[PDB]
């Protein structure tokens, strides 16, 4: 289980770091307007979850 867990948080810090690329690549291009906080704030926490 432990070695698990580690592997789960490696996983979620992994996924975190790549979140920042990915709200340029895939969300600045969704709209004319710029709300690019609650995307993060969205989506962070589905990866959390």
């Amino acid at each position: 289980l432990n070695k698990r867990l580690e592997q789960i948080k490696s996983w979620e810090e992994t996924e975190l770091s790549y979140l920042q690329e990915e709200a340029e690549l895939a969300k600045e291009e969704f709209g004319d307007e710029f709300s690019m906080h609650e995307f993060l704030k969205e989506r962070t926490e589905e990866v959390y979850r």
